[PDB]
């Protein structure tokens, strides 16, 4: 159940997190920017969260 | 003057207009769309100010 966990976690979304995502849904027309909240305060939590089921 | 003035407005304009315009200038974000103001009466006029320069 540890190794399974880890392995969604890093094909749906990674160890990081970025400032700008760029969105392709509708009822958007063509693309659009799209800002995120406290995208540096949450990496430095991702990756505590990590070598926590590391150890 | 009669035919040099026909040949800038067919390479730069055309002889009718559209709706919905899509735009990519800067400060913009990749694509918008941009509506005008009465596009279908304007078409009429731009065709009979085509037919009296013929004549
Ligand atoms: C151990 C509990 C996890 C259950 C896993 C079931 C599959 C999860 C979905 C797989 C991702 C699909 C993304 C297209
Ligand atoms: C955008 C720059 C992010 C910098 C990441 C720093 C992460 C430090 C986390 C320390 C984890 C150590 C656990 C013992
Ligand atoms: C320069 C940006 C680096 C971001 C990752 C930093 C991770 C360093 C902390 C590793 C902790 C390992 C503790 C065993
Ligand atoms: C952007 C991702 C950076 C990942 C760096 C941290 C890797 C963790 C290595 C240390 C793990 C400790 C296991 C005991
Ligand atoms: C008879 C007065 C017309 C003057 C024509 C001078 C050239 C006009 C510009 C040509 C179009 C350039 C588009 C790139
Ligand atoms: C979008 C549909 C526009 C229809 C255009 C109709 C133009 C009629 C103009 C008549 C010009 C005749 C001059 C004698
Ligand atoms: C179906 C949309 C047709 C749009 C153009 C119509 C132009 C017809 C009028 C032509 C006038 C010619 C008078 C000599
Ligand atoms: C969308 C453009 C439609 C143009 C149709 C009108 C063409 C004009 C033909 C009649 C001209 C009369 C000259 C004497």
């Amino acid at each position: 159940f540890e190794v399974a966990f880890l392995l969604i976690q890093w094909y749906i979304y990674g160890f990081s997190l970025s400032a700008v995502y760029t969105c392709k849904r509708d009822p958007c027309p063509h693309q659009v920017d799209c800002f995120l909240s406290r995208p540096t305060e949450k990496t430095i939590f991702i990756i505590f969260m990590l070598v926590v089921s590391l150890v």
